[PDB]
């Protein structure tokens, strides 16, 4: 009744799995509206057999989309984690009966699954969430609330840092359990003591402004953020709680670079450059027209009905919210709309004479007034660069796309200055000299989507994603061998992080993939051709997992196939290689520090220069693996099951690839081989000793071990089907299922 799903019956939970059942019948089937359907053996046939659906119709399939399912037993538990039989279909319906049963909180890793409710449930409701911390695992219902108790008491004894991380689902439900997160640290600290916005309130005083700030547009996500965010809780106490930081993480700056005309670009812009405030729109030196800047005007012209105005409103209530200044907060977002500007600024190339060289500009001037810089002080020492020291030496006569480029990643820099800078006092408004001692994190995105079409960016975040895999998959190679360990049994299986690392390693040697891009980019004036071509000498034969496309529909040219954990995807070309391309000059934020404004300072402050632009985006996740290597991570994954956030019902197939994007699809697929499998002495014995017939005392005249070896001595021989365990029992996912298969064919008899 409280938790009235989320542990549903003593008596159900029997007599559902009481309930009729037949594996060999129960078998698996294709369906046009879920991928896979369950299903009764009609007749079997060479490399196809032919079945019939419970729902549907008699079907006729091939021998390889099908196996008999996992019994009753199975059926009610608690665990994908605890699988015993390995195909995706039986996940999936199972979980989707969980939902019809709208049993929330669904395991694997050794961690927790997702999905938003759609609906009122008082899931909150303190009866649980106060009067017990819970259980490890096993022992509780299963619920996200479990993930941060244990990893508070784990850290608590621990004493160093753990992070809990949390996956896809990039709207609404993503979004509001992350603030039920930080509502289940208020309980953390009224379980650790009790006698200024509120903590939540706090992360919402950021929510909006922020939303807008990052949040971007996919064809198949409407607002969804393509900053880095990543979310710190720090510990002076393990008392009541102890303050918190949101912080700084890859950020996608070539999204300002290029939008396609059904795409739209980082919200602020968007949102600003709507109409309403009627002093701005001049102050700004601005249109209110996007149609005017081109580098602006790329991509879809608005989105029907997110109402830009009050929007705007919410902006204002933030910044003033804020308690910081309006003359510089106006004047950022002018920084902005200079940016906006840039995209008009166009340069002309002279006879007898290669230089780019000026329109001479209104934008020039509009730049120079809000700069408080002189438009011709850019002309000279910009449009033709000095750089030299020991003595000084000038710079003249870039190309059209030199300067195009140039001024683009200027712009691009500024704008993420201008998120850097939003740290430092945003967070110091959350800054507190109560001390941190240690740490709990958060982080928002391992984000990876699908499109027909793509762009290399994109494919790049994917590949932190998977590298991410890797460290989830490394950790969980060491952790399950020390369980092996833990029952006295010995390892068979070698480091999953690295051999997902390998996959990853086909994209890096200490050539890069990226690497070799963006440096042979340094080779000018040439054709993203020739790399094809270099493709195709490089790796097309070499490197096994990627591959030559086929043919397929819905594109002019695809020219990359590779395999992923997800699966395995395949993505285009258009020639955009100077888009990651980096320039650099000192002096345009050199002589910016003159300038009147004094953003300018925090504006402005060896490895590379103006160059090794993807790698330095390597870099910067690179940091924060290194140091989340330090943590302990914990884990959710995320889910919209429905066609939309409604009561509605299921909408199967992007909770498919979903699925395949999260995780514990292929995690599972890893983990089957470890015959991941531990079944405890009492409750098992106690089903199984039928077929021995045989008395010989309880207690320890027989172990479990002993007892096994006798019924084993009918049944089986084996180490793969299964092994000993010193207190639990090990086996092959088919073989608790042709045990209880034994079990109704022996009893029923």
């Amino acid at each position: 009744e409280a938790a009235p799903y989320l542990r549903k019956s003593e008596k159900e939970r029997i007599e559902a799995q009481n309930k009729p059942f037949d594996a060999k019948s129960s078998v698996f089937v294709v369906d046009a509206k879920e991928s896979y359907v369950k299903a009764t053996v009609q007749s079997r046939e060479g490399g196809k057999v032919t079945a019939k659906t419970e729902g549907g119709a008699t079907v006729t399939v091939k021998d390889d989309q099908v196996f008999s399912m996992n019994p009753p037993k199975y059926d009610k538990i608690e665990d994908m984690a605890m699988m015993t039989h390995l195909h995706e279909p039986a996940v999936l319906y199972n979980l989707k009966e969980r939902y019809a049963a709208w049993m929330i909180y669904t395991y694997s890793g050794l961690f927790c699954v997702t999905v938003n409710p759609y609906k009122w449930l008082p899931v909150y409701n303190p009866e649980v969430v106060a009067a017990y911390r819970g259980k490890k695992r096993q022992e509780a219902p299963p619920h996200i609330f479990s993930i941060s108790d244990n990893a508070y008491q784990f850290m608590l004894t621990d004493r160093e840092n753990q992070s809990i991380l949390i996956t896809g689902e990039s709207g609404a439900g993503k979004t509001v359990n992350t603030k039920r997160v930080i509502q289940y640290f208020a309980t953390i600290a009224v379980t650790g003591d009790k006698k200024q916005g509120t903590l939540e309130d706090q992360i919402i005083s950021a929510n909006p402004l922020l939303e807008a700030f990052g949040n971007a547009k996919t064809v198949r996500n409407d607002n969804s953020s393509r900053f880095g965010k990543f979310i710190r809780i720090h510990f002076g106490a393990t008392g009541k709680l102890a303050s918190a930081d949101i912080e700084t993480y890859l950020l996608e700056k070539s999204r300002v670079t290029f939008q396609l005309k059904a795409e739209r670009s980082y919200h602020i812009f968007y949102q600003i450059m709507s109409n309403k405030k009627p002093e701005l729109i001049e102050m700004l030196l601005i249109t209110t027209n996007p149609y005017d800047f081109a580098y602006v005007s790329q991509g879809e012209i608005t989105v029907p009905s997110i109402d830009d105005q009050e929007e705007l409103m919410a902006t204002d209530t933030a910044v003033d919210i804020l308690g910081f200044s309006a003359d510089e907060k106006v004047a950022i977002y002018k920084l902005t709309g200079a940016v906006m500007h840039y995209g008009n600024m166009k340069f002309k190339q002279k006879q007898r004479e290669e230089q780019a060289e000026p329109d001479g500009t209104e934008v020039a001037d509009k730049a120079a007034y809000l700069t408080s810089l002189n438009s011709a002080d850019l002309l000279k020492a910009l449009c033709y660069p000095r750089v030299k020291v020991g003595n000084e030496y000038v710079t003249k006569g870039q190309t059209v796309q030199q300067v195009y480029n140039s001024v683009g990643a200027l712009a691009k820099s500024m704008y993420e200055k201008m998120f850097l800078w939003m740290v430092t006092r945003i967070n110091q408004q959350l800054d507190t000299k109560q001390p941190r001692q240690y740490f709990i994190g958060v982080l928002d995105i391992a984000g990876f989507e699908i499109f027909d079409f793509n762009t290399l960016e994109q494919l790049c975040i994917n590949f932190t994603n998977e590298k991410l895999q890797q460290f989830f998959n490394h950790h969980m190679f060491v952790l399950e061998q020390e369980e092996y360990k833990k029952e006295g049994i010995d390892w068979e299986f070698i480091d999953f992080g690295m051999d997902l690392a390998a996959c990853i390693e086909l994209i890096e040697k200490p050539m890069g993939i990226f690497s070799i891009l963006e440096e042979e980019c340094m080779f000018p004036k040439a054709t993203d051709t020739s790399f094809k071509n270099k493709l195709y000498e490089q790796h097309l034969g070499k490197s096994n997992n990627f591959q030559k496309p086929k043919p397929a529909k819905g594109k002019a040219e695809a020219h990359f196939s590779l395999v992923h954990y997800a699966g395995t995807v395949d993505y285009n070309i258009i020639g955009w290689l100077d888009k990651n391309k980096d320039p650099l000059n000192e002096t345009v934020v050199g002589l910016y520090q003159k300038s009147g404004l004094k953003t300018l300072a925090f504006l402005f402050s060896k490895g590379s220069s103006f160059q090794t632009v993807s790698a330095l985006f390597r870099e910067n996740l690179n940091k924060l693996m290194t140091n989340l290597k330090s943590t302990h991570p914990h884990f959710v994954r995320c889910l919209i099951p429905n066609e939309t956030k409604t009561p509605g019902a299921m909408e199967h197939e992007l909770v498919l690839h979903q699925l395949r994007c999260n995780g514990v699809l292929e995690g599972i697929r890893i983990c089957r081989k470890g015959f991941p499998s531990r079944i405890l002495y009492a409750d098992f014995k106690q089903r199984y000793k039928v077929l021995n017939a045989s008395a010989i005392p309880e207690g320890q005249f027989i172990d479990s071990k002993k007892a096994s070896e006798k019924l084993l001595g009918s049944i089986d021989i084996d180490h793969t089907q299964y092994k000993f365990g010193h207190t639990k029992v090990f086996f092959k996912a088919g073989l608790l299922g042709t045990l209880e298969e034994m079990r109704d064919e022996k009893l029923a008899q």
